[PDB]
């Protein structure tokens, strides 16, 4: 699709089964997203927002649907605002900003 | 343009008279700024992100220019890590996300 700005670009995406919301945000390197259950091994990471550092929950090769897209790579797990697919899963999309 | 998300959708600003780099970030309700002396009076808010809220300054109608197009809004200054342009200026230059 293409998706203007005037709202959050939020859109729906499956993952471990379940649907839930998520805003698609350029403006992070990775994807992260609120608390839930994820099978296999988790690794420790520290990632930077506006607000400052939070500690996350590292999961990888997560298979996720993205608007029916099946897209398959990292996401962090922990303390969050919202859902947020950052650039590492927009990039399976081939998802590109134009203007 | 079209801007692919390998890497960092960075592009260069000026505002209030300086020239700096900023983050084209889709997921921001709002433009954030490093601290920074802008015209006219001011309002306090919080704004909320990952790591936690952030005290900044609110700004209105503030002249930016991005890549060379000259657009208009509120522009909250603080001490975010990083100079972040929001939806409520892309917008204005007819940014959108395209898969
Ligand atoms: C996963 C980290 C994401 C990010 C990284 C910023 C960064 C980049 C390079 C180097 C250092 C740091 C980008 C980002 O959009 C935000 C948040 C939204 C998730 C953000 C950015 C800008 C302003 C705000 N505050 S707000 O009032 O405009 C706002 C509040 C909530 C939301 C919601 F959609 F996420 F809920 C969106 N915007 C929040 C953030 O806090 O950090």
């Amino acid at each position: 699709p293409q998706i203007t700005l005037w709202q959050r670009p939020i859109v729906t995406i499956k993952v471990g089964g379940q649907l839930k919301e998520a805003l698609l945000d350029t403006g992070a390197d990775d994807t992260v997203l609120e608390d839930m259950e994820l099978p296999g091994r988790w690794k420790p990471r520290m990632i930077g927002g506006i607000g400052g550092f939070v500690k996350v929950r590292q999961y990888d090769q997560i298979p996720i649907e993205i608007c029916g897209h099946k897209v398959i790579g990292t996401v962090l797990v922990g303390p969050t605002p919202t859902n947020i697919i950052g650039r590492n899963l927009m990039t399976q999309l081939g998802c590109t900003l134009n203007f």
